[PDB]
């Protein structure tokens, strides 16, 4: 009823029959071609792996298990005075394929507290890490010391049977998910806080609130602003560096937490999780000759003075989109609201009509509206998180949902070992000639 | 001459111009097709990336840059008082394509050397360690933990020039695998001799010499055989799960540092790197219930009362090898010279005479033959290493050297990010039914 895992039980015979008859009818039908580019350019386009949790609409975005990023905000649970989907709902969905009721979203919340707990030596592990080691760095230690945890591990060892495999993985996932913030937090204050404490848990609060409690923030719009955070960035498709290694790893049968530290590694790449820094260092800089009022010439100097000097205006493309993210207009809408005042939001506002100058001139984007990463960095330092060094843990803290739901989903299916054919340059040459 | 990153500088653009050439003429030829059944099926026998350092052909086994295990045993240099090929050679061989010299093998020991001290939140974080956290996790965690010492990653942020990116991840590399014995050691001393010192790195001791000095092996034949499993498990294609992990990873720029720890944990999964471990503890098992003094048919019973049990012989059979694996040889030539009266050795040998008769009548196998992990446990436990859950970590330090032989190349020749596209269930079927 209330309880997930029970429900999840009750999913997964339909979805496990449902994948059969598809692969009985269409098992040897060919999807794609895949050429000597292909391999050359990091298997772009290349239909590669099966992960069902989202799905990129080239019209209306992201969807979640079917869900547009607008219907998530209409549909899902709301913290009670609030207005921002609550991450759990969109975790709820992810897994299940429904949206969850008020009282599933609450016994969510009241299960991932009663987890939070973290081990010592996790905590000792943190508190020793120096101020130079990279906060990215530091979580994905830390969740692989987590691995002590692991009851999937100890399970495997025993011999337990691959029907089973799920039950462990989706503990392990909740269990991890639960302890993300408490990792996070502990990261923040060690960091930029003297290493003072992170305080406990509350067994009544939603996440996100026991989050931005433990970060030492009490200021309701910023809770608001985190849910709808983890919200949005929870999930891309499954061929993001991220969710890719999380499957890759996962597929080897690793546990939860060493799938997970290993996706963090992944999101640790300056071409996967850094832009949302990108963007704000330009946007910082730029009010320094702008001040605060200015014009396209301005922009697009620097918009053709960089994008045909070289580099971009940060925030304008992507490896598969094609429209103004409806990531970046959830924050858009969360600032008109809440800041109007602030200057770079302002600027952000203005940099919305003029970028999109039809950049195609230049023809080199195939893209030219701003993705999630364009917003998030003004509204993060608005409420005081100005640690820009930090913002890539928030994007990892929320891409747990999305992962661990698919992690659940991948060996609930039985998915194998993912290990594709390499060849050599050499090796290709030869090929090729036959 | 003998400096490695002179004699890389100058091979890189002959080989960036010769794959320039082969794309413009061939890039768009098709070299296989996708099916739904391969999308569902871990990418099995889809040619997806490129990987310059090694290919394993399923009929003569491993190739080092064209060499197989059997031509680098002879070619690759020994050290003095020595039959086994050093570690050295193989990266030099992967890394440039060339077999070394003695001088070139003898200048990149002292370069190890030299680049193998770890800063002391390292240390720190290793020895707080519980004797509960598996040494693979320790493993992962030190490395990430290392990455605070990363060139690549402060260049990247300071706006490098791409035509430099291979320098910085050849230096990081250089410092990673110098550092790995030193880490490796640390963690078993730790676990297994009570936290006692790893003692001193001898500047003109080859690496795999300082890495038995650090264990507290001082066993001429241990030595020997370590450089020769260091140097067979080295690299075995980039489709494997920790090849492939390190080549996602890096290909998003995350540093040799966070690639690595990333391939750990995909190696630490029991479907990528336990079955070592798995064979022994099924071959200790057999030799109680068969007693140690065995017969050929009892033996043949056993394997025979396996198989229908429905139950698997570790140590046969492999994702793409259809034949006798050479790393297995390899051991076996190792053994029948310096332990053939072992009473584990003769039974893994008389299981060499037995088992792949046994899989041919099934016509369930496709390779009856022993993979590598077939032959490690007894070899390690016969010199005193009797700890399986480290067996990994040593295959770990292996697998450094191909894993970031690649990854110089990958960043060398401009390899982008890794991003083929997923599918949902839903999505596959009605993108079929289009
Ligand atoms: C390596 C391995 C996982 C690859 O198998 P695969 O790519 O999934 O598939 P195969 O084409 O080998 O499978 C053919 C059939 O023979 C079986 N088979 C494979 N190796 C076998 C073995 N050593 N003993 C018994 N049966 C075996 C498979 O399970 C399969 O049976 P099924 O169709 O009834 O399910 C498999 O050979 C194995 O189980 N090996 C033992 C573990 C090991 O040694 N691992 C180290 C290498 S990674
Ligand atoms: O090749 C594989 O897939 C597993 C393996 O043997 C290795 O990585 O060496």
């Amino acid at each position: 009823s209330t309880n997930l895992k029970d429900i999840l039980a009750d999913l997964i015979p339909k979805e496990q029959a449902r994948i059969k008859t598809f692969r009985q009818q269409h098992g040897k039908t060919v999807v794609g071609q895949i050429t000597v580019d292909m391999m050359y350019g990091g298997m772009r386009g290349m239909k590669g792996l099966v992960y069902e949790t989202s799905v990129l609409d080239p019209d209306e975005g992201i969807r979640f298990r079917g869900f547009s990023i607008p219907e998530c905000q209409k549909l899902l649970p709301k913290a009670k005075g609030g207005e921002e989907p609550l991450p759990e709902g969109l975790f709820w969905l992810l897994v299940t394929g429904h949206i969850p009721t008020e009282e599933q979203v609450s016994w969510l919340s009241k299960e991932w507290a009663k987890r939070a707990a973290l081990p010592s030596h996790v905590v000792t592990m943190l508190d020793n890490f120096p101020t130079n080691l990279h906060p990215m760095s530091q979580l994905s230690a830390a969740v692989t010391a987590l691995n002590s945890e692991s009851n999937f591990a100890r399970a495997y060892a025993q011999g337990i049977s691959r029907t089973k495999y799920w039950e462990l993985i989706y503990e392990d996932s909740m269990d991890l998910i639960a302890k993300l913030p408490c990792v996070a937090a502990k990261i923040y204050r060690n960091l930029y806080r003297e290493g003072s404490g992170i305080g406990a848990i509350d067994s009544n609060l939603d996440w996100s609130h026991n989050f931005t409690n433990m970060l030492g923030y009490t200021d309701h719009q910023f809770t608001e602003l985190t849910r709808l955070y983890l919200t949005i960035h929870s999930d891309h498709e499954g061929g993001n560096v991220s969710a890719h290694t999380s499957h890759l790893v996962g597929s080897a049968l690793s546990d939860p937490y060493l799938s997970f530290a290993a996706a963090m590694n992944g999101l640790a790449g300056p071409l996967h999780g850094l832009a949302n820094q990108e963007v704000l260092v330009w946007l910082t800089q730029l009010q320094k000759e702008v001040g605060k009022d200015v014009s396209d010439e301005k922009l697009r100097d620097y918009i053709w003075n960089t994008l045909n000097s070289g580099r971009v205006v940060p925030g304008y493309g992507h490896a598969v989109l094609r429209k103004t993210d409806p990531r970046y207009t959830c924050q858009r809408e969360f600032a008109l609201k809440h800041l109007p005042n602030d200057p770079m939001f302002k600027l952000v506002a203005q940099l919305y009509k003029i970028v999109p100058n039809v950049l195609l001139e230049q023809g080199k984007a195939k893209n030219p509206w701003p993705n999630v990463d364009a917003h998030s960095g003004v509204l993060l330092q608005y409420y005081g998180m100005t640690e820009m060094n930090y913002y890539t843990v928030l994007f990892g803290v929320s891409r747990a949902l999305g992962v661990l739901a698919q992690l659940i989903w991948s060996r609930a299916l039985g998915f194998p070992l993912e290990r594709p054919k390499s060849m050599s340059t050499e090796g290709l040459m030869k090929f090729v000639d036959s």
